[PDB]
DNA sequence: GCCAGGGACCTAAGACACATGTCCCTGGCT
């Protein structure tokens, strides 16, 4: 509906900069995610935004605590630089959101959401410590939603996050087209997991 | 005992691990 979010809510969009989305599939993700930070009430009191791209490193676009005004924030996040990497690693990038997004609970009384938007699968070599980064992001009460888009969105990952806490719901889409048609409930169902301010 | 696959966990409050260690299930190899 003309449903906004002001909740006290860190949301973390972590995308898939592998070639399984070509340039034109990517230009959809990020027009998503734009679409997305229009709903949300971006502030350090509100909703606090990051955005990082993931190949087999993170490429961070925006920090929860970047003092840049939202109308700027969604102009770099219009602007991530398509990678078309040979590899994505979700292992790599919930590391990162581990141990750097959220290296420190220093907003304690904020949801914690991880939105992981994945059309690839990363070789099986990486993925060695990946429950353990599932379950540490757990432990920081991070929730972790896994968007799978493509055909080759890696479903045993999806279906291993889905298992270790309820509130880690999947959303299985068969391409990015599906992205725009559950912004609504999508945005819908990350805000009902946050607390309203006092 | 060795190798290749598939899982479950400790090294958990910042790491550096796409790495060691323990346990379980397959398939090969004197």
């Amino acid at each position: 509906h003309d449903f906004y979010c002001s909740r006290l809510l860190d949301l973390v969009f972590l995308l898939d900069g592998s070639s399984r989305l070509s340039e034109a599939e990517f230009e959809v993700l990020k027009a998503f995610v734009v679409d997305m930070m229009e709903r949300l009430r971006i502030s350090q009191k509100w909703v606090r935004v990051a955005v990082v791209e993931y190949h087999d490193g993170s490429h961070a676009y925006i920090g929860l605590k970047d003092r840049k005004r939202p109308s700027e924030l969604r102009r770099i996040a219009s602007q991530v630089k398509y990678a078309g990497s040979q590899v994505a690693s979700t292992s790599e990038v919930l590391k990162y959101t581990l141990f750097q997004i959220f290296s420190k609970i220093d907003r304690p009384e904020a949801s914690r959401i991880a939105l992981l938007l994945m059309a690839s699968q990363e070789p099986q070599r990486m993925s060695r410590n990946f429950v353990r980064y599932v379950q540490g992001l757990k432990k920081k009460k991070v929730i972790v939603i896994p968007v799978g888009i493509g055909p080759h969105a890696n479903l045993k990952q999806i279906r291993l996050i889905e298992k270790q806490a309820p509130e880690n719901k999947a959303f299985v889409l068969s391409s990015v087209d599906e992205l725009e048609q559950q912004r609504d409930e999508i945005v819908s169902y990350l805000c009902d997991l946050a607390p309203e301010a006092p």
